[PDB]
């Protein structure tokens, strides 16, 4: 297991244009196109993201090439957040894949504002870091995925993705 397998797990992998669990249309492995309801928006952002006329399908090569695009933002942003850049710092590398996980799915400034979480992470209170974590609008809107996400911040072991 890496971040890449465990975003893999999380967002799946879809060929044509689809909606995220908010509704936003997507593609990929969760790439997010825009928060437009414009189907015809979402079309124009795509060729734009992959480089040519694509009517909303692509290929799995090219929903890879924008996987990896989008988990490097997600650490570049994670290092230029001021909030987000010590506690990665303090990490080791299964926990720090959670915090990848997380600005994934809700970006930087969003994760940032997770202010007393990110404190218990900072103090290694895994247990109440996790109890934390879940007093959360996104907690209960995708439940499954943040339990295995605040599993691995609780255990610093991929037990969560192990059988997946
Ligand atoms: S939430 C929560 N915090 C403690 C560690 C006290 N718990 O046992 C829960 C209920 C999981
Ligand atoms: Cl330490
Ligand atoms: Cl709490
Ligand atoms: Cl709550
Ligand atoms: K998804």
């Amino acid at each position: 297991m890496n971040i890449f397998e465990m975003l893999r797990i999380d967002e799946g992998l879809r060929l044509k244009i689809y909606k995220d669990t908010e509704g936003y249309y997507t593609i990929g492995i969760g790439h997010l196109l825009t928060k437009s309801p414009s189907l015809n928006a979402a079309k124009s952002e795509l060729d734009k993201a992959i480089g040519r006329n694509t009517n909303g399908v692509i290929t799995k090569d090219e929903a890879e090439k924008l996987f990896n695009q989008d988990v490097d933002a997600a650490v570049r942003g994670i290092l230029r957040n001021a909030k987000l850049k010590p506690v990665y710092d303090s990490l080791d590398a299964v926990r720090r894949a959670a915090l990848i996980n997380m600005v994934f799915q809700m970006g930087e400034t969003g994760v940032a504002g997770f202010t007393n979480s990110l404190r218990m992470l900072q103090q290694k209170r895994w247990d109440e870091a996790a109890c934390n974590l879940a007093k959360s609008r996104w907690y209960n809107q995708t439940p499954n995925r943040a339990k295995r996400v605040i599993t691995t911040f609780r255990t610093g072991t991929w037990d969560a993705y192990k059988n997946l």
